[PDB]
């Protein structure tokens, strides 16, 4: 079937990319970059995030595959030495598909919609002060650096560094974590990370400042005259192609704990 | 239908209990503390915790109701003044049922029989005196070697309890999962731990296996007893769920708001 | 003696400033913004930091007084109405001096020294922040996250607290280093815990690849390019406060975060 | 001079112990009653016992730590260097002193005083732990949770570390307070952040309802009934180490947690 391969930029990612295209030359797989069914990412998680947003409009007919050139990633779980096996396994078209939940970021000032794979942070452009609304009701009023709404697969990313909990991707939910919150007498926050299920809307409403630095995954720009920032578990899901059992907790173990065989 | 009422023990709770019983008497409601279909807890979350474990063999045929006599609890929603409105909505059967996930705790010993436990809040494992050292095995795969005070596995509804004090994340009780939080992990070179709380879905099994000491202080909610000659402690989301009689619409996040932020 | 008064810029601060100078000249008080011995800050903690950075060269000859026009701060403690008796006591020279430790920040590439009253943070200029933490000419860890924060004892109740740092009394001559979203994994293992360093201890931050950092000293943040080394140590200079009443540090902490 | 050696219990410690004593068969006499030099073999736990065993004469005793297992913060030296320590001990060495924690327990009778090398903790006797934290005769917060930990500077790398506390260099004469599973709701509001108190500061823990507490001092933990007040302050007494080579505190922290 149709496929394509993305690259990080360095010689290593480019060389391996050309190798796989050559390998698929002995199989009935039409190389296409405008309408593929199998997107392969070579490099790191950042490279995977780019490939996701590059084809976020066709997540329905695309199974993503990750290859890490450097250290082991959570989206890039295939080794460069296993590229030969990858080509032969991809040829038959035999693979189970695994779907991960996504985050729907809606900004209201014209309504814009963004799909997050890892997280969607909201900072200020001075002091960051907003009001957290959960399903059309007041929960708290945040003051600090910002807020981070993470996906299950994204819990191991920025969410982890912010003290958030690690959540298995089989769970369809989203997690809200604080970023350098100041818990004084005036601005009281929950402190603890908050995990929201489907059909739950987290609305971030401004207090006095309308300019907020809204970021989505690997993309961070400045939005102007913002009135409301909505968050909910998107109906859209990213599909992966598995040929080998590589448990999510193993990837967590090999990343943060230890990797004895490497 | 059959029902029973549990009381905290104080005057206000016992007083409210007697009047509710008399209230149900004016309808088709039989008092039965052996096989109740409805269990009403009057007091607090701790009192509600006792009522749960009192009928943990009949959770499939029981809809629980909580009434707080003091401060607001996550299980005891109803106000004592709403007891009159409660006794009538129950008699008519004008209510829906909501279910929260539970935690299954299996304790295996040396070959003596294993013992299983259900938790509404959480289940914790600590040492019997010295250092607490266990191997955390996730789905038959080793994850970390833990050294510290203990480990806490919490239910979704139990996240607002001991879990939160330990730095755990607050989960919505609709989510079928379980959360593992550390209790003062040394987290060094020899005993490297994840640090972050772990949220496990259904059909996932967390195995705690002894390294040296085989005696552990195992706690389930309010109950905490010493277990000797332990070879394995298994955690997994139970297939059994606790059922709540729903009348109003009290948001879980509002209860969190009223308890930790402001009321 | 030779004094001066700084203002936030608002109407309330400027009015109270003029109402203070008028009562100042009523006594033996020569206004001097060149050789001051008493600096009165009117506004908030942010206004106080400005008054501090305005006279870093002569900190050993100046006693500071903070008056909050807005909310109560750890520096601006005096009330807008308590400025009446403040004029009298300040003229007779009865106040006691209280000294707080300061943080020295040196950027290396000809060096560039900075003094901080609250803290000094180092973040990346866009990409990931990866540096090597060197304690006393010995490597301690390789950090990868949003950045690091070296806080003064008096600055612990500020940004340091938000980052999970500890609150230490300003009578302790030390500096505290806290992490900013450390990834803390295999190849970038970090201590996690906030580190408190005494005097004569030097914390050197060294780049790995990118040498462009967003160095921030208190209220200002400069995008330093071509950075080779960032050194932190407890400065020999200390800020002096004119003590009139008795307002305990832990009491100020209680009023802020505990209600 | 007079000396003595304590053992952990395992064969690795007792065998190494007997080998060292034979090495002083110099002008060194084995005296466990009035020693001038105390050598601990095993781990930090073994060292703690040796400390409390000779807390009567801390001013005239230099301690040496040897770890048969993994590296400790008090048990510095590896058994491979045990021989070189013998020749060096028989007296070319300096003396390093670490601060200690004084714990005072009042009842409702007399009072009890204890010295801690690592930390002192106070927990409940079964139910919820609820106390009032009083700093210098001034109320600070009403704590509710598992307990509170007051740690020495050298004890920060122990229980304090696991509780999310800050790491302090043992040259800083202070004490650190950390929380144990604080519920931190609207009725029981706590600071959350660890608190570092200097000398001459008294932290008083006062009961609210229950007066029975599980008070621990280092490795010892006993139940105290009818407690009226638990006072914390930096002790005037210090523990003396016999410094041989140069093993920095931060390097020792690195080898424990970073590696
Ligand atoms: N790969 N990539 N590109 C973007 C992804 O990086 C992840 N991320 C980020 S991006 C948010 C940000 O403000 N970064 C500021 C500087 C920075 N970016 C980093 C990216 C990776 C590791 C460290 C970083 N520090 N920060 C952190 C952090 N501290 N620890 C861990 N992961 C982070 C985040 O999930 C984002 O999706
Ligand atoms: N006064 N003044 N100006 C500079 C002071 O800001 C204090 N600070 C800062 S400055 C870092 C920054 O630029 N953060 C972006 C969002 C922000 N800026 C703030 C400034 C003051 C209070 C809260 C802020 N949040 N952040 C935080 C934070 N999260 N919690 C607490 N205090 C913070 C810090 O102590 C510094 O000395
Ligand atoms: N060695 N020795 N024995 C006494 C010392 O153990 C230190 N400690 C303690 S004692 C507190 C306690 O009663 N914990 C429950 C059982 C326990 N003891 C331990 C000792 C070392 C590591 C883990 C432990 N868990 N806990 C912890 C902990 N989690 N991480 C690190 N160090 C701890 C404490 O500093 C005390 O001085
Ligand atoms: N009856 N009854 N209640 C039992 C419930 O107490 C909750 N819990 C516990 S029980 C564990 C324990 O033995 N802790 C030390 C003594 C204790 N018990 C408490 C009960 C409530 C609040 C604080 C407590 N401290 N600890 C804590 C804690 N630190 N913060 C918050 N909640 C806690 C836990 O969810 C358990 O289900």
């Amino acid at each position: 079937m149709k496929y394509m391969i993305t690259s990080k930029g360095d010689e290593k990612s480019d060389l391996l990319r050309l190798n796989m295209i050559a390998g698929f030359g002995e199989y009935d797989m039409e190389y296409d970059d405008v309408e593929p069914e199998i997107v392969i990412s070579i490099g790191g998680d950042g490279t995977f995030l780019s490939a996701f947003h590059q084809y976020e409009e066709r997540l329905d007919e695309i199974a993503f595959i990750g290859i890490h050139t450097g250290h082991l990633g959570f989206y890039a779980d295939w080794r460069p030495a296993e590229a030969d096996k990858l080509v032969k396994l991809l040829a038959k078209g035999e693979y189970q598909k695994v779907s991960y939940p996504l985050l729907k970021t809606t900004v209201k000032y014209k309504e814009a919609t963004y799909l997050a794979l890892n997280e969607s942070t909201v900072k200020s452009s001075g002091p960051f002060v907003v009001d957290v609304v959960i399903n059309d009701i007041h929960f708290e009023r945040f003051r600090g650096d910002g807020l981070c709404m993470s996906t299950p697969s994204g819990t191991t990313a920025y969410n982890k560094s912010l003290g958030g909990a690690l959540m298995h991707p089989s769970i369809e939910a989203m997690q809200l974590t604080e970023m350098a919150s100041i818990n004084n007498r005036v601005y009281r926050t929950i402190g603890s990370p908050l995990v929201f299920p489907k059909h739950h809307v987290v609305s971030l409403q401004p207090v006095n400042d309308k300019d907020f630095q809204i970021s989505v995954d690997h993309l961070s720009i400045l939005h102007r005259d913002v009135q409301e920032i909505r968050y909910e578990v998107s109906a859209k899901k990213i599909h992966f192609a598995r040929f080998r059992s590589f448990p999510f907790w193993r990837r967590v173990h090999d990343s943060f704990i230890e990797d004895l065989e490497h």
